[PDB]
């Protein structure tokens, strides 16, 4: 039988779908009771109509609940579950800084993540290059290491949003995948079934972004955002930087090593301060931590001066099967490149432009990410002392720092990565690392 | 791999696919290598944004090579090879008549008619009423009889538009039904895969039509007319009417019966004389056996006068299986329900409006339709002595007589009628059987 049907007309004359029913055709899609000629149907449908705000609202509660959706009330708690979603990026690890930063401010946030198949880097590889380090703790263990530590970093589940599967599976073959209400369904809905109180949201801009353009990204942002808030939690966006590499390194081992070095203070990547503190602050804000930005910047600061937020990575660290000494001896722990030299260019200049997805796939073909979903990940290999748009390059100051298992991977990393950066003669100008602030 | 979502997404924004597209995607139906997902897709993307005329003869004339095309050229016939189709209603015999006066005439028909799904009771149906009558002849019996009595009714092989097959059935699930441009697709492909030198269509209006409206009776018509011109076959299309009963009879012995009763000239239906006159007029002209619509009505009224059209009935009866002398003595080899019993109105007026879909559906409950394919049809079961719209009733005019399986079946048909069967004290609007003809 089917009354999918019936609601496919509906939303076809343009005619606004109810709760009631969002509610049945999605729970519908999670148990393969709708066909799938049904669901392109509707897509196709959403698709040209779109949809108003309590459509996409309902919509996106509906796949929020389709799965589990984790409960931190009862568990008692003084503060906000607040956590960061993002569109990813080359060389973002912020993640692993901003969720120890906040949880030492007051802030509980369980950071669940996706490894998919994602071509680009995922935070999960990040984090198993640390040897012990568990993705998978259980709902009890979970709920135990955000009560005692504020924060851990998780793998994925098939009980969070499952009717997105087969919803952006089908959107992925009827050219359906690629309206706003959709997107915001497929985006959101896994992060919202963390049961939060806030959110952030970081948006990417330019070359290296999900969103091609400026006003597309602004446009995806303030979907988000709308939709977000309108699901009762508390929610913001900025659109920030992706027209280079984020942080001074890209990889998996390598880039845990950054952030511990940014939580500790032995080293800031500028640009990645600036998103990372950009983002936190909205947390603090929206989770009712600091009244303004001043407050918010202010809390956070300390706990990076007095080392209590790289304390918070630390013990998070361990309470996931990890070493407990990992902040103190990281080099002692993280896998170590074969070979690890520098890349020249072929010319002298300034840096006026990267292709970070070019980057972001010689570090792939490093070992350094999944070429075949069944392929293993080489932790160790990467680039690490990546120069920046507007930086002098003679024959004295390197690209990078490629880290190979051998001279032939090497080899190839360096013409991908000389190939794709671009000198000119002139110096290129400087752009902020965080844009707009999205309230609503 | 599919390169199918490339259509969908070019259909979707509004672009002409262009044949070589679009044979590519019915024949992915066919085969089965295109998801459900797919066709449902572009089905929508295609109510949404319609079809060119180019874009509409493509569809159609790939549906159509998708099975079995069929060739009469070697059998150096004299005639011209013309056919029929009807969106049909409840008493819509027209073809038991049509068939054998246009053979009668120099014309041969091969009416492949197909099944009775979509609701409602079919032309092959009735025929089977006839003991002994087969609607599966192998090609070369098919052929030899349209050779030697001029016109065969046969049953729909698996070879003939098996593209329409899913298509259909997709669309039919997913409220992508109602596209001027698919149904004309789905229509034409099946009945101009006959091999068709002309062709008229019968596109019913009314409370008893496919259409909703007059105007989209209209304009299916048209596309219709534009296509199947389009596509090689002259072609004219009559807009008829269905606000009532178009026989006297409704069901399949019975309106067998009145077949040949209207062939002999015990009796003609006047209703059912005008449309089957027209539709064999066109056959006529459009297959150049008439130059003017006048010596067509001519030709025709003259076999049906000279027990010419009667004996042609008879041969092809004869030639599939039917008892040799059916003409003659149809009420010995015709099925008598076992209860024949009057139903009257409740009130004294003049009969209003009737709806025919209900009446038709009254006769699949007796027992003389399928709801799902499973089921048995009592041949003997129906409506005959049909009261018309503006007919005067008072306590000894009956709406007409039923024959229903046993006393059970009859009430509930007799409720039927009368809850379908208006009166009033105003005599309504009296409506042509012809409202207008299209070579346009
Ligand atoms: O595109 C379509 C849709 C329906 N039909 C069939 O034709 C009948 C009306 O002519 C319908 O009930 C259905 O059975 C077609 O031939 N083509
Ligand atoms: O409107 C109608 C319908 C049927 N009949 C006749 O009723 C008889 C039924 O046995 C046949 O002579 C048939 O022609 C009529 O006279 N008028």
């Amino acid at each position: 039988m089917f009354l999918a049907q019936e609601i496919i007309r509906k939303k076809r004359d343009g005619h606004a779908l109810s709760d009631e029913e969002i509610r049945f055709f999605i729970n519908g899609i999670r148990d393969n009771t709708i066909s799938e000629g049904q669901i392109a149907a509707l897509a196709m449908t959403i698709f040209f109509h779109d949809m108003t705000m309590p459509e996409r609202v309902s919509l996106t509660m509906a796949m929020r609940d389709s799965g589990t959706v984790l409960d931190w009330k009862s568990l008692n708690l003084n503060g906000p579950i607040v956590d960061k979603h993002s569109t990813g990026g080359v060389g973002d690890v912020t993640s692993l800084m901003l969720g120890p930063m906040v949880a030492a401010c007051g802030g509980y946030v369980p950071m669940i993540s996706g490894r998919g198949l994602g071509h680009t880097g995922g935070t999960l590889d990040k984090l198993e290059a640390i040897p012990g380090f568990d993705i998978f703790p259980d709902d009890n263990r979970f709920r135990e290491i955000i009560q005692d530590v504020g924060v851990a970093i998780i793998g994925q589940t098939s009980s969070l949003a499952p009717a997105d599967k087969r919803f952006y599976a089908t959107r992925d073959i009827t050219a359906t995948v690629d309206s706003i209400p959709l997107i915001t369904g497929s985006i959101l809905a896994k992060k919202l079934a963390e049961g939060l109180d806030a959110l952030v949201m970081d948006v990417k801009v330019g070359s290296g972004a999900f969103m091609p353009t400026y006003e597309l990204s602004e446009a995806l942002a303030e979907a988000i955002v709308g939709v977000a808030n309108g699901a009762g939690v508390r929610t913001t966006a900025l659109l920030t930087d992706m027209n280079q590499v984020l942080a001074s390194s890209a990889g998996n081992a390598v880039e845990v090593r950054e952030a511990v070095q940014f939580l500790t203070g032995e080293y800031r990547n500028p640009r990645l301060f600036d998103v990372t503190m950009a983002l936190c602050v909205e947390m603090l804000i929206s989770g009712q931590l600091a009244k303004d930005d001043a407050e918010a910047r202010a809390k956070l600061q300390a706990v990076l001066d007095n080392g209590k937020a790289a304390e918070v990575f630390g013990r998070m660290v361990a309470a996931q099967k990890g070493p407990s000494d990992f902040v103190e001896n990281y080099d002692k722990y993280l896998p170590t490149a074969m070979l690890s030299k520098a890349v020249y260019a072929d010319t002298e200049g300034f840096i006026s432009a990267m292709d970070t997805r070019a980057l972001g796939m010689a570090v792939v073909s490093m070992g350094g990410g999944r070429r075949q979903a069944s392929d293993t990940i080489d932790y160790s290999v990467g680039f690490t002392d990546m120069a920046r748009l507007g930086d002098s390059i003679d024959g004295q100051r390197p690209l990078a720092v490629i880290h190979a298992k051998d001279e032939a991977s090497w080899q190839e990393a360096a013409k991908a990565v000389k190939a794709a950066i671009i000198l000119d003669d002139k110096a290129p100008a400087s752009t902020p690392s965080v844009y707009r602030r999205i309230t609503e």
